[PDB]
């Protein structure tokens, strides 16, 4: 009865969290073994979902099933290889921290990457994600997150190939410029130029004191949703504030180092 227990864990997890992401993980996760005629499946399903009820950290808990549904998935051949590689990648990052900012970045940086299909995308955050792993710079790999999970956000929304490489080359510029001391201003300003460049529009960036404001001009709403998304988790994992103003079709981005 090892598949109607591992039902039971997914239960028991569905009743120990409301949120919706757990449970729906926890669905997944107990609907995939029951379906699966593979011990091995059965194995990890139940260890997955026995972890999930011991971890006290409910991110940690939404990356721990999202590594199993992904392996459970692999099994099948549904999806690609390395998204199951980014959501361990990830789930590494996030057990070598205590800071939650790192714990959430890498979530939503697997979770941004599991919605895409583009291989040259998935490498890509793949590959910053083994980058991040191996450094000792918890500064560094914040940095990192913020720029996986802006690049991963262009993928989804679909931006063009040509667009994702200007893009890739941005992850690369952000990248080496936290190494050399970059502030944390300064990369969220990096961040808003990727997503700026990865929507085919252009940037006017004012510097008045200590602040960064920059005015996009000719987005359309839609892009401004996904931007801004970016640009606001970007802001949370480097610890600054940001303030948004809208006037007409153009956004006002405000980065204050505090």
């Amino acid at each position: 009865s090892l598949r109607e227990e591992i039902r039971k864990l997914a239960e028991q997890l569905s009743e120990k969290y409301k949120d919706e992401e757990i449970r729906e993980l926890a669905r997944e996760a107990a609907e995939l073994a029951e379906e699966s005629d593979d011990p091995e499946v059965l194995e990890l399903a139940y260890e997955a979902l026995k972890k999930g009820l011991e971890l006290e950290d409910e991110e940690k808990v939404k990356l721990i099933l999202l590594a199993a549904v992904l392996a459970a998935r692999v099994a099948r051949g549904e999806v690609p290889e390395e998204k199951l590689e980014i959501a361990l990648k990830a789930l590494e990052l996030a057990e070598a921290s205590e800071d939650e900012r790192i714990i959430r970045g890498a979530l939503r940086a697997a979770l941004a990457a599991a919605r895409t299909d583009d291989p040259l995308a998935l490498e890509v955050v793949l590959e910053a994600l083994e980058r991040a792993q191996a450094s000792e710079d918890e500064r560094l790999i914040r940095a990192i997150l913020a720029a996986a999970y802006a690049f991963a956000l262009l993928a989804v929304a679909g931006a063009s190939a040509e667009r994702l490489k200007e893009a890739e080359a941005i992850v690369k510029e952000l990248i080496a410029a936290a190494e050399k001391g970059a502030s944390p201003q300064e990369l969220v300003l990096l961040v808003i130029e990727m997503m700026v460049k990865g929507m085919g529009v252009t940037m006017e960036t004012h510097r008045s004191g200590n602040e960064v404001k920059v005015v996009i001009k000719g987005l359309h709403e839609s892009q401004q949703e996904v931007l801004l998304e970016a640009v606001l988790f970007a802001a949370e994992l480097m610890g600054v504030r940001v303030r948004i103003r809208f006037k007409g079709d153009t956004v006002t981005i405000v980065v204050r180092e505090g």
